[PDB]
């Protein structure tokens, strides 16, 4: 989307994954969904670095809606949850140097239930620009049709772009198109800055597994339409919760960054792991995620139960992941000829390659014709930084 | 099998999912199957205080042998990996105050191809009481008939016991059996001490739950079966290694408590966290596990994404597990009547209640009327132990 917006991928904090719909204020406070709990990871975005290391949207998810429109036809905050409401949550947010997230829905209730923005696109769209909302996640639930649904994500792109106010716009149009009609993403990108493809992640090595094989399964189709202003949304980051073994995180962290995806954490930020802090808030790896040129990495191989990933840098620099998908057994050998990373320039005539996750290495200078061989924890992922010796003698 | 031995489910450390066939010593030469990695987990077993909590198996698994037979048509350790041979590995391990596993198998081959003790049970058996063998694991690999699957197990079975030596028997023959029709469990008791159920584990979640799930699934036919001397395996504790986060090691840990499993580490005890160590050698946990009773656990209940199981304990205790299921979200509050647990005896006319895991925690005493509300984490597990209060007063 041509808004200016999202020209890296965007990076920030959603509640989803890990409090969901949850309505009960009485019996947990500190978990339900409120504008206390907002307020509470605003802080924190600033305090514990989370902003300084580039996440700055936070970004309210389903559930933050009263059951009825008022007498204007408008949205409204939960009286009770949100009794100050959504404008002075942005304000709040702003006065941090944050940016505020809000959900709609294309269709006529939002996956919850709550009221959907079929038929009030317009006011929507204006009510959220009035509040300072920058930036919206349209969910496509409870939509009659195909059509409809192509024509309310257009509608609401359109709407908020009449608003004057920058607004990232986040769509999961082409999510609801599968398995069977294949979306049309040059259509997709030019009225969204992301777009869901696949499935909700969850707290589970499984679901990373399943968003990576249907990831690099439709490579070819989706790719090469990536880039600054419009990117592939492989959902949340779900590092420091419950379901993930260290090595997994790593592996998360690591291909969300040769992605190019958004990176949204969804977490307890009160409640997070040193470790975790460390992974998500790696200076290098985000880099590589905010790499200028944003074009999107890919699987390069696989066979043996490993994954070779790689993507193309600013500075004919490259990114290498390098996945060990055998659950069984210990660290495992992999060796791979450095000829074939980067499509054979990488490292012609040699490139100077540096271990970024799980611990940052300077592993030295490897020629065109050399080997580089890597121990690879069960689920773990090995992610390198491949320098052409040419660019860096070159000022 | 009525032989004396694993009166309470055996304990120890076995090679196979942490190491594998590891046969590149030359590249790996810290990770390979060799002598100098049982004599290393050996040490490590007493220094750290394995032995001390109960873990006193220490078990080699495949790969472990020559790829022939020698002129006598014996089994021969490897003489590369193995240069000093099985004996004096025994002897080493002995001289530690431990136990030494092996493994065999029953069919033509090994499960990773090496020789098979078809044709060969009695030289086999020998062999191994000769070298100071004290449990063998045998495998199904490779065996053409259920009734040669059977007759096997029963010949193996029958030659370990004509040595003279007490040497635990864990039989892979169920598992084998499965896929053509029902094992008889009261023929695998009686010339087995455990026996594998279902599908090798792995280092993830999901082979746990698939675990757990084929037990609850067939409690019916499995859980009375199992007793001093004779136990349901699931196979080995994965603790400690790459695949499970915190909470799914809690769940393994205290679920295969429930359950009576053997357990049987498999890992890398010069490698393993403070974490892991603690969780391993929970006393308590342990204990539970080691309840003298030995009455296999079941599952009580499920739904709404929780499940409850508990476990029968002498002394009129009882052990109850609770799991999240929902892989997604935050901590999940379960209340339970704890009427329904224990069979209505547990809590009548009270019980006390004390957490265990994730973290150990006085909860008091709770009346046969009353309610209990925990909170459990996504893939986590709460594990209580609850005291009649009948027999605290006595
Ligand atoms: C509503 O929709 C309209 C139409 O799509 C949209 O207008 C577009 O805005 C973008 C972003 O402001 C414009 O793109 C800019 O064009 C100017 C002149 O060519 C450039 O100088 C800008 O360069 C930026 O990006 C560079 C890197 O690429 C940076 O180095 C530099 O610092 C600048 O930030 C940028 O390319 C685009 O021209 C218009 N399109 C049209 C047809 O008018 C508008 O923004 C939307 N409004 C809202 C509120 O959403
Ligand atoms: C080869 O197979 C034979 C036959 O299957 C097997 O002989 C059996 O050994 C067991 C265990 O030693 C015997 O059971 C014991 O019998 C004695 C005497 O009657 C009892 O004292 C024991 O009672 C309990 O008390 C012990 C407390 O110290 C406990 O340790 C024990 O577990 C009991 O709870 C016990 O019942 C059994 O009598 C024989 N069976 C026959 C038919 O002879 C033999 O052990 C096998 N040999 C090898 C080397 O494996
Ligand atoms: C996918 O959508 C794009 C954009 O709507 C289509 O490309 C446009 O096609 C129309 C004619 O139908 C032209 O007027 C425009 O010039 C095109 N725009 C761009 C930017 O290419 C494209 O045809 C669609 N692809 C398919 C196969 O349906
Ligand atoms: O309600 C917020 C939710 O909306 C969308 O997900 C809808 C449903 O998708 C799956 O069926 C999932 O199993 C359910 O939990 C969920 O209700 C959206 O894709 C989500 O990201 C989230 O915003
Ligand atoms: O080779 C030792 C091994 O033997 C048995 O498992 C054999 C194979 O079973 C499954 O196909 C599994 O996926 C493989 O990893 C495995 O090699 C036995 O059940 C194991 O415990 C182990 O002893
Ligand atoms: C919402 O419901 C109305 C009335 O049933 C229907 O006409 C409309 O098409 C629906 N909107 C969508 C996008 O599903
Ligand atoms: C082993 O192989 C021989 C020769 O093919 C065969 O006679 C025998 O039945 C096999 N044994 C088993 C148990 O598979
Ligand atoms: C199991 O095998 C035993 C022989 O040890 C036999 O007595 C028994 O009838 C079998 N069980 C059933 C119910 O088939």
């Amino acid at each position: 989307l041509d808004n200016g917006l999202a020209r890296t991928p965007t990076m920030g904090w959603l509640h989803w994954e890990r409090f969901m719909c949850n309505l009960d204020c009485q019996e947990e406070p500190d978990s339900c969904i409120s504008e206390k709990l907002f307020m509470e990871m605003a802080e924190l975005m600033v305090s514990e670095g989370w902003k300084d290391a580039g996440y700055e949207y936070l970004c309210i998810d389903d559930c933050w809606m009263a059951p009825q429109r008022d007498s204007e036809g408008r949205l409204q905050a939960d009286p009770q949850r949100f009794p100050h409401g959504i404008r002075q949550l942005a304000n709040y947010v702003h006065s941090k140097g944050l940016k505020l997230g809000i959900y709609a829905d294309v269709g006529n209730k939002t996956c919850a239930g709550f009221p959907g923005s079929f038929g009030y696109y317009d006011i929507d769209a204006q009510t959220f620009a009035d509040w300072g909302v920058d930036l919206l996640k349209f969910a496509g639930c409870y939509c009659d049709s195909l059509e409809n649904l192509a024509d309310g994500y257009k509608h609401m792109s359109l709407a908020l772009n009449r608003t004057g106010r920058s607004i990232v716009y986040s769509c999961e149009w082409p999510l609801y198109m599968w398995p069977f009609q294949k979306p049309n993403y040059t259509e997709i990108r030019q009225y969204c800055n992301h777009w869901r493809n696949f499935a909700d992640i969850d707290d589970s090595w499984k679901s990373i597994k399943s968003i990576l094989d249907w990831t690099s399964f439709n490579q070819e189709r989706i790719v090469d339409v990536a880039g600054p202003g419009g990117w592939n949304d492989p959902d949340m980051l779900v590092i420091g919760n419950f379901g993930l073994s260290w090595n997994q995180q790593v592996t998360q962290m690591a291909l969300w960054a040769i992605m190019a995806a958004p990176l949204f954490m969804s977490n307890d930020l009160r409640h997070i792991s040193p470790q975790a802090k460390a992974l998500l808030q790696d200076k290098d790896v985000i880099a590589i995620n905010q790499d200028p040129l944003g074009k999107q990495g890919y699987q390069l191989r696989q066979g043996d139960n490993f994954e070779v990933w790689e993507r193309p840098l600013s500075g004919l620099a490259w990114a290498v992941a390098m996945i060990n998908r055998q659950e069984i057994g210990g660290p495992r050998s992999y060796t791979i000829a450095v000829a074939s990373l980067g499509k054979g320039v990488a490292c012609n005539p040699a490139c100077f390659i540096t271990q970024l996750l799980p611990v940052k290495r300077k592993l030295g200078f490897y020629e065109w014709t050399s080997r580089l061989r890597s121990h690879i924890n069960p689920t773990g992922t090995v992610l390198l930084q491949l320098e052409n010796t040419m660019q860096m003698s070159l000022k």
